[PDB]
Parts: C-alpha cells; sequence; structure tokens
RNA sequence: ACUCUGGUUUCUCUUCAGAUCGCAUAAAUCUUUCGCCUUUUACUAAAGAUUUCCGUGGAGAGGAACAACUCUGAGUCUUAACCCAAUUUUUUGAGGCCUUGCUUUGGCAAGGCUA
C-alpha cells in the first residue's frame, strides 16, 4: 500500500517534473558561470600540491 | 444524375502547449522594497523570479459503444418536345480568270477582271 501510494505521488509529479528539472539544470550552470564552486577556484592550487 | 470516398460517441494512456491553456482565478517558496515590529507560526502590499494545485487545448496510441448508417469531396457533375442566326466554326451570298514579279520546276507574291 505505501509503495502504490508513494508511485500515485510520483506519477502526479510527472506533469512538469522533466521540464522544471531542465529549467534548474540550465539555471545553476547561469549561476555557477559568474559564481564558480569553491573547489573548484583552488583545482589549479589543489594539483600543485 | 452517375462512381469511389468510410464516420460519431465514450473511457484510458503518452506527449506537446504558442493561445484570455482558463472571457475564470488560488496557494506556497525565494529575492528586493516597505508596513507591523518583540521571537516562531501567521502576516501588511507592491515588484521580480519560481513551484504546486483546481482546470484546458492539440496531436498520437489503445479499448468500448451504434457498427453499421449516412456524409462530404473528387471523378466529368451523362437526357428527348416546339422554336434560330451578319462578328469566330452544319444552312452563310468568299467564286473563277488574268497580269507581272519570283521559285531549279511545282508554286508563291502583288495588282487587275467580276456577275
Amino acid at each position: 500500500a505505501d509503495a502504490i501510494y508513494a508511485a500515485l505521488d510520483k506519477r502526479m509529479d510527472e506533469r512538469r517534473k522533466e521540464r522544471r528539472e531542465q529549467r534548474e539544470k540550465e539555471e545553476i550552470e547561469k549561476y555557477r558561470m559568474e559564481r564558480p564552486k569553491i573547489q573548484q577556484q583552488f583545482s589549479d592550487l589543489k594539483r600543485k600540491l
């Protein structure tokens, strides 16, 4: 019963799941160019260790 | 008046949604400006960006019901009584002859002769 209800809730989420998830993927990358990850900013220095 | 064309309704599913998805209209979250400010949870009201929800359209697919009933479109869209021709063709007076030029000859070109 729990699996049935969980699958039902997941199915009700498929209306815009892929659309909003690809928008999120295309939105963090827009933010990532201006604000890179902290570990990335130290990648060249880390390599020299 | 000929022949082929071949639905409508309903229940699901999968996707795409420009368009007033919707001649209607909610909520949440985030970031800014405020309003309350004393801390949550509620909020104040504008802007901006999201998400969810109540619904919607198109197309595709699969079942069911009325599957048997006809459409539309296309195809050549197919018939005789009595009545008719001076602008294009079954009633239309448009005939012939000759000259000279010219063509390897045939013929052609122009003019003349009519009745």
